[PDB]
């Protein structure tokens, strides 16, 4: 219905895409319609008027005589609520990843130059011993993917002291142009249970610039634990 | 229209009270109806069908090509969301006050027996200068209304251990069965800006008492400030 469409946007200057139109038992007027936000891509359940001209938002304030209509829109409200979630969900995440510093993320191409484009988050505790296991994967996920891994202060003191020095050897391995394969050992290096990190000088900076980040990751509960992946 | 009222009833046990009735422009069969919900008097907007057959929750979410009808809803809603914002106010102070141990209140019965019903609540501190005012027109509050003194530990240390005595003193005056007169000069007493409040062994027990009273009478921030008036 191009006038719904229209209706809408002239007053919200928003062009809403329908998604679904479903008759209602009780009433020949009104029809059940879902539209997608084109902002947040929320699905928004309404009635609507024939003409397209009269357009009410659907909610659990919804009555009827006849209880199938009560259970569409029972149907109707749950499924769209459950969409909803999933897509804050998403757009959280990627808030979450936007918000990195941009120098700390460690960005591996894929070996395979197609699938370059396809981007996997890893969020990994380097004294974490499922971090460890997910490590041995990411030549693998290589052929795949290109892998963004965040390497995180998370489960306690040596984490973050780790996490701080990949950081610094990161930078030093850019500045000199290391290879993917470079980078992975400096990764597999660090990780190692026998890496003796007390036997490492830690830099101030980047311990705090670990905690920080770390923090912020954590910080709302949308991502609870490690390894945590994200295709984005 | 007893055929809504009867629609809400039977699939959500509430008798909802018809408020408001008015038309739309932009559907020949809707109506706009505003009832009020029994248990929490809220007023809530609804669309309506001729038959009342079908009912559909007003809402932000209204879209119409008639300007006229927007407008209608759009003062509906704001008039709705005002008047149910003061009754959930009234709730939480009526709440609130129900909340309080029930020797805690200093109730004094008007001075006319036709009145005595009608209560006042007065949150009250004891080294409050505008309190002191406030307890100046106590005799005259009593000609018409019956006072419920609720005397807190708001304002510091001296407050609370004030408050503390009142307390104390109030019991000892009930069990020997003192007149409000013999209550209000007990007030004036302790009030007074002269009575040497460090001169005074203060009860442990009470203190305590009066510390976690007052703590929850100003919680939620609801209430903001003494001398605080409130008409039950």
């Amino acid at each position: 219905q191009d006038n719904l469409v229209s209706v809408i946007e002239k007053q919200t200057n928003k062009k809403v895409r329908i998604l679904e139109i479903k008759p209602l038992k009780s009433s020949q007027d009104l029809k059940m319609v879902v539209i997608e936000d084109p902002d947040t891509k929320y699905n928004i359940p309404l009635v609507v008027s024939k003409d397209g001209n009269l357009i009410i938002g659907l909610s659990n304030i919804f009555f009827s005589n006849k209880s199938d209509d009560v259970q569409l829109v029972a149907e109707t409200n749950q499924k769209v609520q459950a969409l909803n979630a999933t897509q804050q969900n998403s757009a959280k995440l990627n808030a979450i990843f936007n918000e990195i510093p941009a120098d700390y993320a460690i960005e591996l191409p894929s070996t395979n130059a197609a699938n370059k484009d396809k981007i996997l988050y890893i969020v990994s505790d380097p004294m974490c011993p499922h971090c460890q296991k997910e490590l041995t994967k990411l030549r693998d996920h290589l052929k795949e993917n290109t892998v963004r891994m965040v390497v995180v202060g998370w489960l306690g003191v040596n984490s973050a002291k780790k996490a701080a020095l990949i950081q610094e050897e990161m930078a030093k391995a850019r500045a000199r142009g290391a290879s993917v394969e470079d980078k992975i050992s400096i990764l597999e290096k660090i990780y190692s249970t026998q890496y003796d990190i007390n036997a490492q000088k830690e830099p101030e900076d980047l311990r705090t610039k670990v905690e920080n980040t770390t923090k912020k990751i954590f910080e709302s509960g949308v991502i609870k634990g490690v390894p945590f992946l994200y295709h984005y």
